[PDB]
């Protein structure tokens, strides 16, 4: 069974805890990968009832079960906080245009 279901795609909490410790990783050092630079700044326009505070960080979970490393980021994200703590898994598909809804 997945720990989070992005339309198709199926994680572990070992998935998405591979991803945000990358992810993370790179915020506290100050850099960033690929064309659209991740980590950062998930404003949550969305408003998403996360319960965890702000501010909030994406970084791309490829379903390849690899670590984001520049190009297409897919459409699953792991938002984390400044805090290193998981707010949650979201993704761009089943949601309009390039807003987001929760991963089940
Ligand atoms: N939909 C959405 N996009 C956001 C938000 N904060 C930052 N963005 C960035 O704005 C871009 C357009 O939606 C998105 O491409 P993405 O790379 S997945 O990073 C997203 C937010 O709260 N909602
Ligand atoms: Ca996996």
């Amino acid at each position: 069974a997945c720990d989070y279901t992005c339309g198709s795609n199926c994680y572990s909490s070992s998935d998405v805890s591979t991803a945000q410790a990358a992810g993370y990783k790179l915020h506290e050092d100050g850099e960033t990968v690929g064309s659209n630079s991740y980590p950062h700044k998930y404003n949550n326009y969305e408003g998403f009832d996360f319960s965890v505070s702000s501010p909030y960080y994406e970084w791309p979970i490829l379903s390849s079960g690899d670590v984001y490393s520049g190009g297409s980021p897919g459409a699953d994200r792991v938002v984390f906080n400044e805090n290193n703590q998981l707010a949650g898994v979201i993704t761009h598909t089943g949601a309009s245009g390039n807003n987001f809804v929760e991963c089940t």
